[PDB]
């Protein structure tokens, strides 16, 4: 009745992401194989956010040199069986017209921050925050909680719905101790700014926790005149609570420019049919959809294929033995996989590069959420020692105690899975729900025995 127009316009989003990127391998004179390379989709992509971000660090993170009124990356292309690279420069006020136009006169910012967060995802199932997290004096161990830690710096209300708990108190607590080290980072007209935006932030950090008692605590840290070490040790308390009492944290199924284009090429109408980021839409779209990427030497092309669809399906942070049985085959930890990110750096030699098709496909599809037969699967040993790290008598609170008390009691129960069960993808109204097996044999974090580059650029 209402929910038939919000498909609409989600649709008219994507539609004019791949009425934009046709328009850009056109530009380009992109072959079909070459379009469909995911190295060529995030130059795309990175171009158009770029011509938009205006060096604001809202839609992508670049570094500075060069012409402002110009921008570019590489470009991949096919000559004599072999893979070369060319940087381009692009005037951003013409990649402005394209998205525009393909928009049709819209300024689509919502087209923009689809893109900029299936950068994100990406990154979340690339890069380790480990040292990242080490560097702001929490344990390495929240890095089940980062969901887009990578965003942009000045990135708005668009980001902080896919932001985690762990990454909330992370740019949280870097603030705070930035005042700690310096209380002229609370004063004058920078100060004045700062403050509001520690207020959203814990605002938007109160809105992910699922208790009252969550929440009560967020109310205490925001309304702190001089946030210091009691504010702290709150927000790394109630991230120790996010790894047993799960805050509410959207993960959106955002998927790559050549995606969405070759769908919209072959004459399908996003607007017309409806866009549901939820349920069967990014699955089905998988299925009739054919992606490249540049393989490295040493690299295993299953494992590029898992990382490519664990960040399309944003899932770095789902548990394994789940994602597992979705695919319809057995999803390795990070530490467990024979490659190395997408992206491929200016130092790297384009004549031993390689091309392989992605195998994203999945066995089944699911939906992100009268009697169930009670399935549970274990907490993760690294994610219950994180958990209870922190001492009941270093600092003391009756909102402390009932949080202890409510992941005292979560804690025997486990992980219930949620939802009727997984689908066929013929089943596309989802009436017939399948039985789902679980093997506790494999660990359930992604991050488990990590051997990941960490983010740095
Ligand atoms: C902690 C527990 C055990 C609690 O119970 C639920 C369970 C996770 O269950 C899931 C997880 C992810 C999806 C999913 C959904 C979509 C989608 N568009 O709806 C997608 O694109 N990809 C996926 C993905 F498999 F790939 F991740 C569906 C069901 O975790």
């Amino acid at each position: 009745q209402n929910a038939t127009e919000i498909r609409a316009s989600v649709g008219k989003m994507i539609g004019g992401i791949g009425r934009f990127y046709i328009q850009m391998c056109t530009e380009l004179k992109l072959s079909d194989y070459e379009g469909r390379l995911i190295q060529n989709s995030l130059t795309i992509e990175r171009m158009v956010l770029s011509a938009f971000d205006e060096r604001r660090n809202k839609y992508l993170e670049e570094h500075p040199g060069k012409d402002p009124k110009k921008t570019g990356g590489p470009i991949y292309r096919r000559v004599n069986g072999k893979w070369m690279r060319e940087l381009i420069l692009y005037d951003k006020e013409e990649i402005r017209r394209i998205w525009r136009q393909a928009n049709n006169g819209d300024d689509a910012t919502a087209g923009l921050t689809h893109m900029m967060i299936w950068h994100s995802n990406l990154n979340d199932a690339t890069y380790q925050r480990t040292r990242a997290l080490v560097r702001t004096g929490m344990d390495p161990r929240m890095c089940s909680l980062m969901q887009g830690s990578t965003l942009p710096r000045r990135s708005g209300a668009a980001g902080a719905a896919v932001k985690g708990v762990g990454t909330m108190v992370m740019e949280l607590v870097r603030m705070i101790k930035r005042g700690i080290n310096d209380r002229n980072f609370w004063r004058g007209e920078n100060g004045r700014k700062t403050r509001i935006a520690y207020e959203r932030m814990c605002n938007i950090l109160k809105g992910k926790f699922q208790t009252a008692a969550q929440k009560a605590m967020m109310d205490q840290v925001r309304e702190s005149r001089n946030p210091g070490n009691a504010e702290f040790e709150d927000l790394t308390f109630l991230a120790r609570s996010a790894l047993i009492l799960r805050g509410s944290v959207a993960h959106k199924s955002c998927l790559p420019a050549c995606v969405y284009g070759p769908a919209v090429a072959s004459g399908y109408d996003f607007e017309r049919e409806g866009y549901s980021l939820v349920g069967i839409d990014p699955f089905r779209l998988l299925q009739n959809s054919q992606v490249y990427s540049l393989i490295r030497p040493n690299e295993n092309p299953a494992h590029k294929s898992q990382l490519v669809w664990m960040a399309c399906h944003s899932a770095a942070f789902e548990d394994l033995r789940v994602l597992s049985f979705i695919k319809g085959t057995k999803v390795l930890p990070r530490g467990k996989l024979s490659t190395r990110g997408v992206q491929i750096a200016s130092n790297e030699n384009m004549e031993t590069m390689e091309s392989s098709t992605l195998e994203l496909r999945s066995r089944y599809w699911a939906i992100r959420t009268t009697f169930s037969v009670q399935r549970n699967l274990p907490f993760d040993r690294t994610t219950i020692m994180a958990a209870f790290n922190g001492n009941t008598e270093g600092r003391t609170s009756d909102m402390r105690t009932e949080i202890i008390r409510m992941m005292e009691s979560a804690r025997p129960e486990d992980v219930s899975f949620q939802g009727r069960g997984v689908f066929e993808l013929s089943d596309e109204k989802a009436a017939s729900p399948i039985v789902p097996s679980f093997d506790m044999s494999n660990e359930g974090s992604y991050f488990f025995g990590d051997n990941a580059e960490e983010y740095d650029n």
